[PDB]
């Protein structure tokens, strides 16, 4: 039951594109503790229970292009 | 036997259109033909897949899906 950090680096245009890949990590609350999302910097901040690989396909399904992603 | 499904998918820009012909485009040739408009909204889907297997397709794009249809 540790809290992870995963950070991604995700291509987002607007605040659609940020709020669509919040609405697909939220709805893993509690699972999901807190999403940071930011435009200037494209990057999407998951802190959460579940694993990495969990993580980064709920978001490659979203179609939104993942750049990167790691552990922090 | 194909069918011409249609949704409106809320969108706002380029990157929100392009992530939803993405996760359709996974689907080729299955899918044979999207058509997306952004002025209007609209995604059209031509496909031998059920309705229901497309609409959740969009709907883990995490886009706002209004209505969809079969023409
Ligand atoms: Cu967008």
């Amino acid at each position: 039951a540790e809290i992870k950090h995963y950070q991604f680096n995700v291509v987002m245009t607007c605040s659609g594109c940020s709020g669509a890949v919040n609405k697909v990590l939220t709805k893993l609350e509690p699972d999901v503790s807190k999403i940071d999302i930011s435009l200037e910097k494209q990057l999407v901040d998951v802190y959460t229970t579940l694993p990495y690989d969990f993580i980064l396909e709920k978001i490659k399904k979203t179609g939104k292009e993942v750049r990167s992603g790691k552990q922090l």
